[PDB]
C-alpha cells in the first residue's frame, strides 16, 4: 500500500460516535463480521422512541417513522423505481438474515419447488443459507445442488454454466462470504439463472454492511441482510424482493397483523410487505434501524466503502508478514471484503484468541457457521479477524503484536 | 360499588413515575394497554446499557442465561430444589411467532387425519390462524370452544367439546377483548384425560395475574414481553423438556445446530434448537430488568391494584346510559380488557373524539373477529388498565365519552 493509504487508516474519525470504543479505547475490536458495534445515535433512537413515541401515546409519528424507515432502507440497497421513488412497499421486517432465509425457503418453495427441481447454493453459504434448503428440498422432493469455488477460491464462469441447468427452479449464494471474504459476482450468476428460468435469492448479509448494494443492478429476485451487521440494532433483518414475486408467494407466518379479515375457519391475507408480519413488530428496532441508514448515508457509504478497502488490504498484508500465520482464504487483500480467516500453525484457536483477549483484542475462533466449506477445505477451526470503518491501522498492529504473543507461548 | 378504602387505593399513583411517556406527560391516559404496555425507566436503561458495556461475550452471555432463569422462576417453571428451569425457555419476536412454532412443530408431531385441534371462540388470530393452515394441512379438525350467556366456557362445554379425537387444545387464558378468565388448569385436566397437548395463550395473563406453569398443568405457554413493561420484539414459548425435545425444530440455520455437512445437519439441545441466528441480546437483557422490576413491585400488589382499576371501569361505564359494554358487566370478571361501544357510533369516531383529549383506546376488531362476528357485534372500542394506570386516567375517558355522546 502506498503511504497516504495508509496515513488515511492512521487516522480514525468514527470511532468516537461509538460508546463502547470511546469508553475502552484499549479494545481492538475486529469481530465485525459476527456483529457491529452501535452508534450512539441509534442507541439513543431506540430510547427516544420508547420515552416519546410508543404506541403514539403522545398523538395528541410512529407509523410513518415505519414507514420513512422502509424507503431509507429500500433506498440504501437501491431500490428505488423508474421515478427515484424508493420502493417501501418491498422492504419486509424479520428478526434477522436466518427468519428472511427461512422465510423465502418456505414461501418460494412451497410455491415452486416440484419433486427434480433444483436448488442451487454454494459451498462457501453460512448455514442459515443451507439448512432452510436442506427442509424445503426434502419436503418437496427438489435436490440440493452446490457450486464449487477454484484454486482462487472463487465461482469460476463455468461452474455457473454447469450447475445451474434447466432443472433449477431457486438458485441462493451469498453475495461475500463471512469466512473468505470473497465478494461473488452475483450479477453473472443471476444472469445464468434467468436464462434458466429459476428464481435468485442472494444473501447480502456481509456485502450489505461493507459494499454498495444495488438491487436492479444485481438482477436479484430476493435479498436479505441484517441490520446489527451495519451499525444496527440487534433484532432486525431485511427482505427485498420483487414486487409481484412477494405478491405471489403465499403467507410465512400466520396470525394478527398479516390479515385482511378472519372468519372461524378462514382468512384474508393483508397486502405485501404486511402480509409477511405477523404479530407486533419491533418498532423501536425499526426506528433505530432507520437511523442507522441515516447514520451510514452522513458518513458516504462510498467513503466507509473505500477505508474498509483499505483495512482489509493492510491486515492481510501484516498477517502475511507472520512466518506461522497461514491465511485460509485468498492471500491478496484486494480479494477480502471484511473478514479474513487464518490459523496461527500449530495452536489451537481458542488458545489463540485467549491471549488476544489478554491483549485487548477481539477476534472470532471455530468454525463460523460455515462447516461445510471447512470440511471441503480440511479445516477443523479457524480464527477470523474482520475489519469495519470504525477501526484503523492501529488496531490491527495490535492483532499482529498480540499474535507474535500467542508464537512465544506456543 | 367499592369501598372508600379501594377508592383511595387507586386515586394514589405510586407507579406511574417510573415511565418517561407518561410521567412527562400528564395530560395523556393511556388506556390501551392491553394492545402493548409502557416502558419503564429501568428497561429502557438496561436495553442502552447493553449497546454501550456488552454489546459482543462473556457477560452477555451469561447475562442471557440469568434473563432466561428470572423468566422462568416469574412463570413458576422452578424445579424440587426451586431451580429456574431456564433450559425450557425459548425467545421469540412474539406470542404470534411462538404459536406459529408450536402449530408448525408440535402439529408435524402429534397431527393425524381426523384429529381435533380445539381453541376457543375467544381466541386472538394468533391462535387461530395458525391452527387453520397446520390443520388443512394435516387433516385435523378445527373445533371451538362456545361460550355461554356469561361469556364463560362451562365444563359442559369443555366435556363436550374436548373428546377422544382431541389432539391438541390451545386456549386463550385472558381474553383480549371480554378480559374473561380461563379455568385453564380445569381444561388441562380434560385435555389430558383425552390425550391431548395443553397449549397456553399466555399473552393478557402474564403481565396481569400470577402465572404458575406446574400449577395450570400446562405443556406449553408463550406471552409477549412488550405488554408486561419489557421491549418489543421479544417473545417467550415455555414447555416441558421432554415435549420441546421430541417438537421438530422450526427455524433452521446457525446457532441452532450442532453440526452440518452439506446433506444433513444435527440440532442443537433445547433451546438453542428452537433459535436461529443472532438473536435480540439487548432486548433479552432489557426483558430480564422488566421481570426485576415486576419483581420489585411484588406482583401480587399489581394484580389486586389492576382488580381495583378494572372494577372502578366497569362501574363507571355502567353509570353511562349510552355505552353498553360488549361482555360481563360484572366488574369483577374483567382481567384488563373492557369492549364498548357508544350506540349507534362508529368506534372510529369513538376514538377519535378522545384522541383529542389525549386518552388512547383501541377500536375496531382487535385482532378477535370470529369473536365479534359469534357476538354480533361489526367493531367496539376497548379500553385496559395497567397498574400505571389511576382513577384520573378513566375519569378522563368517562368525561371524554361524555364528549363524545354529546357530539353525536
Ligand atoms: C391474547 C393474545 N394472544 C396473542 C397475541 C399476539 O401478541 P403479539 O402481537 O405480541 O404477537 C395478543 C395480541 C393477544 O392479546
Ligand atoms: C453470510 C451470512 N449469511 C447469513 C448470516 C446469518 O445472520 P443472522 O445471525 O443475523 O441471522 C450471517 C451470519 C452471515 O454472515
Amino acid at each position: 500500500m502506498t503511504d497516504t493509504e495508509v496515513a488515511q487508516i492512521t487516522d480514525n474519525p468514527y470511532k468516537a460516535d461509538f460508546p463502547i470504543l470511546a469508553a475502552n479505547p484499549k479494545v481492538a475490536y475486529l469481530d465485525s463480521a459476527y456483529t457491529s458495534q452501535r452508534p450512539r445515535v441509534v442507541i439513543e433512537a431506540q430510547s427516544r422512541f420508547y420515552e416519546t413515541m410508543n404506541a403514539n401515546a403522545l398523538r395528541g409519528d410512529a407509523t410513518a417513522a415505519i414507514e420513512d424507515a422502509r424507503a431509507s432502507i429500500a433506498k440504501f440497497i437501491g431500490a428505488v423505481d423508474k421515478n427515484d421513488k424508493p420502493e417501501s412497499q418491498q422492504i419486509i421486517f424479520t428478526r434477522n438474515t436466518s427468519e428472511a432465509l427461512n422465510l423465502v425457503a418456505s414461501s418460494l418453495g412451497r410455491y415452486a419447488l416440484k419433486p427434480g427441481d433444483d436448488v442451487v447454493i454454494s459451498i462457501m453459504e453460512h448455514h442459515s443459507n443451507i439448512i432452510p434448503w436442506q427442509q424445503i428440498c426434502k419436503a418437496t422432493g427438489a435436490n440440493l445442488v452446490y457450486l464449487r469455488m477454484n484454486s482462487q477460491y472463487q465461482i469460476t464462469p463455468e461452474e455457473i454454466a454447469s450447475k445451474i441447468t434447466e432443472r433449477a427452479k431457486i438458485v441462493s449464494v451469498t453475495h461475500v462470504s463471512n469466512v473468505l471474504g470473497t465478494r461473488n459476482d452475483i450479477k453473472a450468476i443471476a444472469k445464468r439463472t434467468h436464462a434458466m428460468g429459476a428464481y435468485m435469492v442472494v444473501d447480502a448479509a456481509q456485502s450489505a454492511p461493507h459494499i454498495l448494494v444495488n438491487v436492479h443492478d444485481l438482477d436479484c429476485d430476493l435479498l436479505a441482510f441484517s441490520a446489527h451487521k451495519m451499525c444496527g440494532p440487534m433484532g432486525i433483518g431485511v427482505l427485498w424482493g420483487r414486487a409481484e414475486l412477494l405478491n405471489a408467494m403465499p403467507p410465512f407466518l400466520t396470525g394478527g397483523e398479516m390479515i385482511d379479515s378472519v372468519t372461524e375457519t378462514g382468512a384474508v391475507w393483508a397486502p405485501v410487505p404486511e402480509k409477511f408480519e405477523a404479530g407486533t413488530q419491533d418498532a423501536a428496532g425499526i426506528y433505530a434501524t432507520g437511523a442507522a441508514i441515516k447514520y451510514l448515508n452522513g458518513l458516504d457509504m462510498a467513503k466507509i466503502e473505500k477505508r474498509e478497502e483499505l483495512l482489509a488490504r493492510y491486515l492481510v498484508q501484516q498477517l502475511c508478514t507472520l512466518d506461522f500465520v497461514d491465511i485460509v482464504g485468498s492471500k491478496l487483500g484486494q480479494n477480502h471484503v471484511g473478514a479474513v480467516a487464518f490459523n496461527v500453525r500449530g495452536v489451537h484457536p481458542h488458545d489463540v484468541s485467549s491471549i488476544l483477549d489478554m491483549n485487548n483484542v477481539c477476534i472470532r475462533a471455530g468454525h463460523h457457521c460455515a462447516e461445510p466449506l471447512l470440511i471441503e477445505l480440511h479445516e477443523s477451526s479457524t480464527c477470523r479477524a474482520s475489519v469495519a470503518f470504525y477501526n484503523d491501522k492501529h488496531d490491527i498492529d495490535q492483532l499482529i503484536e498480540g499474535l507474535n504473543q500467542v508464537w512465544k507461548i506456543f
